């Protein structure tokens, strides 16, 4: 194999969607010869600090980096830039700081819509109980789905299609489809998983407890990603005055595609790992060799418009599981039960 001048960064072992990731990577890795290291960051600033230093050390002159908080990975970043290594943002946007380079991402905006765009389409009538959640705000990620969702959802909280039931600060502003960051920021406070599933499930249990039946019923909700959307609808499934839920989620976890076989999560976005990995690698190789990485579109930071390596997502139901993810190859058959 041949030691490219590359260096991985992920933010933490401890949220399934990183583990996809290695896998994708070390798999890129083996198949085209190259050896890459691949360092966690325990969900540590400055443990991500470190690990960025380290690779510096070692003469690294690529980081492909996906941060635990973006703006607090500016730093880490600027370091990077000052020993003349260039920054690839991954998946997530390091924030406040001009020192990145490129951001090879999923269309987070489109997850957000495409989440919310199955609620709605299984909606009918008036006063549908809508209940909201949200990933982690140190993740720009977090920011992105929610706006998605939210400017496909807000208009139809404002005509009477849905009622929101475990957000204040979202009925508040549920006549504004514009948010700020600010605003939206109040809205993820209240409903925040943190990307953690037993502060989903709780969040929805104290959500339900102090819900009234007539909040229940047949409900809709906005479940940021697969994990979160488990430990949701696990709370949801044993309210006996829930009588129907639909809820959403992202990243095709193979606990969550069985949960969609089997009727008890509605569907993902599916984000093919297998592309976003390559599209770092390709970038990383590219400027070693000298050359610039094919970016088109650009993700604003808060200081600059980062160019953009961006791939597409795709709702995943029960309808196109086997089209989505077997005949893709992003999973074998065999790791399902009763795969339709
Ligand atoms: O790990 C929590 C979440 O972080 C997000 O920034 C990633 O894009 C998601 O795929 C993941 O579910």
């Amino acid at each position: 194999t041949q030691q490219l001048a590359v260096g991985i960064v992920l933010p933490t072992k401890d949220e399934p969607r990183w583990i996809q990731d290695e896998t994708r990577f070390r798999e890129a890795l083996q198949q085209a010869g190259y050896q890459v290291e691949i360092l966690f960051s325990q969900g540590s600033s400055a443990k991500e600090k470190e690990n960025v230093e380290a690779l510096i050390a070692k003469g690294i002159k690529v980081l492909i980096i996906c941060p635990h908080d973006g703006t607090a990975a500016a730093a880490a970043a600027e370091a990077a830039r000052a020993a003349g290594v260039k920054v690839i943002s991954y998946d997530r946007l390091i924030r406040e700081t001009d020192a990145v380079d490129y951001y090879v991402t999923f269309d987070s905006i489109a997850v957000g819509a495409q989440q919310a765009q199955y609620l709605v389409d299984h909606a009918s009538g008036t006063g549908n109980p809508l209940y909201l959640y949200a990933g982690a705000a140190s993740d720009n990620n977090a920011f992105l789905f929610f706006e998605g969702a939210w400017k496909v959802l807000q208009p139809k909280i404002a005509d009477g299609t849905f009622v929101i039931k475990n957000s204040s600060e979202a009925v508040a502003l549920q006549n504004k489809l514009d948010l700020t960051r600010d605003e939206m920021a109040k809205i993820i406070g209240q409903v925040t998983t943190n990307w953690d599933f037993n502060t989903a499930k709780n969040l929805a249990e104290a959500n339900l407890t102090a819900a009234t039946a007539a909040d229940k019923g047949k409900v809709y909700i906005l479940a940021p990603n697969d994990g979160t959307a488990r430990a949701i609808a696990d709370a949801f499934a044993a309210d006996k005055d829930v009588t129907e839920y639909f809820v959403t989620g992202q990243d095709a976890e193979k606990a969550s595609v069985q949960y969609i076989i089997d009727g008890r999560q509605s569907m993902t976005v599916f984000k093919d790992v297998r592309t976003l990995v390559q599209d770092a690698i390709k970038a990383a190789v590219a400027l070693l060799q000298d050359q610039q990485p094919e970016a088109r579109g650009t993700y604003n930071n808060g200081k600059k418009d980062v160019p953009a390596i961006q791939s597409p997502v795709v709702t995943v139901t029960r309808d196109n599981v086997r089209a989505a993810l077997i005949d893709s190859g992003y999973y074998s058959a065999s790791d399902f039960t009763n795969l339709p």
